[PDB]
């Protein structure tokens, strides 16, 4: 267990909220520092596989998140152009049994307000409204600034502050990379959706420079729709790319299902979509990046949330495993041992999932060749899924 | 049978050649005009299927065109970066079974001359040095004009003056449509051929915006070699486009198997690689268009002689069974007969061809997802081929 231990944490969205919680049910002392004045995240849609359910499952808080999640039968893969189904994920009994948990869907908002009263609940000390400043490792101390001025101590620091992390800076110089595609998404009630047939499952749509995402919410009431296409505006130099009068122009090639979509999405808000090129070392002495600060990627695997949620599992279960018996001078060799697993871990799904993506873009040829081969894989075979979904960090 | 029906052929390819020896096997009076002082093919290799190995052998030929041929045990396709085996086509005993006729490469010169010397046999006038100028219909005649001064009185007359036909112009207004693509062959003395392993297949290595093609002639005593790439010069308005300075760099991605393939090559003449598109209508009163004057392809499927051989039993068969009764009346609905019969067949080809191209040429994801199709295929289906060999004519 973590009971001498001090350990400060920058950011508390899903990443932040989730080693919050792992470490303080170690018995950890857990202060957390979040920018924003509310904890809270987007009221959409997020799918989370075996691989982050079973996590969930083990800190005691997948019960409550079901209960208010929504678990599809399948991932069901559709033709954007024809509407033909493709090839189908069956998420059944089968599935479940193989990787220790169900795949299920629910809202972001959700989940992140489940893990921070978790959080709170096993002792973590959260505070909103205070932006981590600075964290710099003198003698066995990280020493953490926050912009009311003032500094603290504790064993080690994380560095969760997402995408845009400016704590990144003390290791790489890089700067996000455009995908140029941007999100858009949409919750309506579920009712209240034109739909030829009823939705059970998560149904993507694949076309050419673009999809279209689809899955119901809060136990069958409500649907959650995501469109993704490559912008125009993009290539051509705009700042502010990807707005919503591409959506139309972007989508006029879809069968009628995809392009009724359009219309129930946010307009007035949109998530153009960019990642940032692996890393090997996420670690500043005392200070370690996990979450989006460290590996952030584009969201064709569904996994940026769920590696978050990974991290926090490693960090607290090596730590524990270790600093019981090293102490505080152990933590370096945790913090690299964490890294030296999480890294090839992270980097895989980084890099995969920019060629998936690429994969469900395609155009011409191209896609004929993909949609036969979605249309005749072993579907009993999980040689495309199990490094995906069969890993864990468990040594 | 065809006794009292004359015949003139415009054109001593493959195809005027195997019409010439259809008909006449039909006891009709043929005469050929070819515009060539000698007949005569190039001394390299074609790829001959079962869909006009059982033709040859309906005509008494293929026993002897295999006296002289290569008989491959599989059609291997390999990527062209790595090496890698992506699928075999196997041509044994099932699928000779299959197809009624074995799958065999030869040299084009043997081939034809095996035709015009069985033609000749069989009765047909073959005449060289002579250009068809013109051909009309007058009443119940065609009245074909020669480079002599002359003109010919027929019952039909066949336009098979190739890809670059002059008597097309009768029907279509079309030009010949650049693929963008130039081939170079090359045959070598099997043994002065620096290979790793024997060859004993068909290879086929497919690559990003070319591919490379392997296969013996002679009983094994030669090796064939084929460069396919796709030429700048084009994009760029180059006349003479596909230039033997091109081919370096367009296999220079690609693995040393290939790369030493290149110096094999003839580099005094290549062939770039145009088509046509499809037309429905092959018939101008007494005059069918058959063979590359109707029908011309991009070379993927290996067909285009094979559909010129089809050509001609179709022709001689429908004749023979409408004409017997019928007499010199019945010409016009037989023409229209085989035309109804040949355009879908040949057009599909065309079509099909295109694409089949266009997957070995993929580069990126497309590639990626190209080789697992390929892979992962039912060997034992037929399902992509069934309608390219299986294809009969009969009636
Ligand atoms: C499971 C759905 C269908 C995916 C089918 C085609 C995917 C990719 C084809 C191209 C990649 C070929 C890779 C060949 C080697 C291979 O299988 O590696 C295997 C690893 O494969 C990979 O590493 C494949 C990477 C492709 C990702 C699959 C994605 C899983 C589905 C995610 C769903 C997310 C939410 C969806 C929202 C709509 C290991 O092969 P080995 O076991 O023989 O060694
Ligand atoms: C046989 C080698 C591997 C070819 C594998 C992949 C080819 C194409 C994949 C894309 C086309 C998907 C078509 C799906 C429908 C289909 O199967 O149609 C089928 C028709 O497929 C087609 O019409 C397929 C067209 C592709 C051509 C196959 C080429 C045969 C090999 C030629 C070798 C030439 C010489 C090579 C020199 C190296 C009918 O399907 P149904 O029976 O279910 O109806
Ligand atoms: C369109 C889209 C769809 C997605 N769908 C899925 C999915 O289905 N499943 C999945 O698993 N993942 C998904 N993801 C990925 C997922 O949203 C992210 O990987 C994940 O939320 C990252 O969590 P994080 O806590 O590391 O970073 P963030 O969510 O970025 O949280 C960082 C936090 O730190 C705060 N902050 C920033 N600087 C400071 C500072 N200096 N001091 C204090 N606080 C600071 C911010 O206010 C923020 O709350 C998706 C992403 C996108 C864009
Ligand atoms: C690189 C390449 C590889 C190929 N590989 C294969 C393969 O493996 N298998 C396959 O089946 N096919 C293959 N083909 C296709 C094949 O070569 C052709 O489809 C086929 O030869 C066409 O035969 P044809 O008799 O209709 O026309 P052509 O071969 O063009 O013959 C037309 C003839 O008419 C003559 N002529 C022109 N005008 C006149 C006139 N006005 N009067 C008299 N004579 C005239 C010409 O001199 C010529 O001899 C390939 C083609 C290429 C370019
Ligand atoms: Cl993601
Ligand atoms: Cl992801
Ligand atoms: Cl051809
Ligand atoms: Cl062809």
């Amino acid at each position: 267990n973590l009971q001498d231990a001090r350990i400060i944490i920058a950011g508390g969205g899903i990443g932040g909220a989730a080693n919050a919680l792992a470490l303080a049910q170690k018995g950890a002392n857990v202060t957390l520092f979040e920018r924003a004045s509310e904890f809270g995240e987007v009221g959409a849609g997020l799918q989370v596989g075996p691989h982050g359910a079973r996590i969930l499952d083990s800190w005691g808080v997948l019960d409550d998140v079901l209960s208010r999640a929504f678990l599809p039968k399948n991932i069901v893969f559709r033709d954007a152009i024809t509407a033909e189904v493709l090839t189908k994920i069956d998420l059944g009994s089968e599935f479940r049994g193989r990787y220790g948990g169900p795949f299920f869907v629910t809202h972001r908002s959700d989940l992140h307000a489940t893990l921070v009263d978790a959080a709170r609940a096993a002792g973590a000390e959260l505070h909103t409204g205070v932006t981590v400043t600075d964290v710099i490792t003198e003698g066995d101390k990280a020493i953490v600034s926050t912009d009311d001025g003032r500094t603290h101590e504790a064993d080690i620091a994380l560095g969760m502050d997402g995408l845009k992390s400016r704590l990144r800076e003390k290791i790489s110089g890089d700067e996000p990379v455009s995908s140029g595609y941007a999100a858009y998404r949409g919750t309506t009630p579920y009712r209240d959706v034109e739909l030829d047939e009823d939705i059970e499952d998560v149904v993507g749509y694949i076309g050419p420079r673009c999809h279209f995402i689809q899955y119901p919410l809060r136990g069958g009431e409500m649907l959650n729709q995501v469109a993704v296409f490559e912008s125009p505006g993009f290539k051509n130099g705009i700042e502010n790319w990807g707005g919503p009068e591409e959506l139309e122009q972007a989508y006029a090639h879809c069968h009628e299902n995809v392009r009724r979509g359009i219309d129930y999405l946010w307009k007035d808000r949109w998530w153009p979509m960019y990642d940032r090129e692996p890393i090997e070392n996420w670690v500043d002495g005392r200070m370690i990046l996990l979450g989006d600060a460290a590996h952030p990627p584009l969201q064709y695997l569904a996994s940026g949330a769920v590696m978050a949620i990974e991290d926090a599992k490693c960090l607290a279960d090596y730590a524990a495993e270790d600093f019981s018996t090293g102490g505080n001078s152990a933590w370096p060799q945790i913090l690299k041992e964490v890294n030296t697993e999480r890294a090839p871990r992270c980097n895989r799904i980084l890099t995969t999932g920019r060629m998936w993506g690429e994969l469900w873009h395609l155009d011409g040829t191209a896609r004929i060749a993909r949609n036969e081969l979605f249309r005749t894989r072993d579907t009993s075979s999980y040689k495309y899924t199990d490094w995906l979904w069969g890993y864990s960090s468990d040594r």
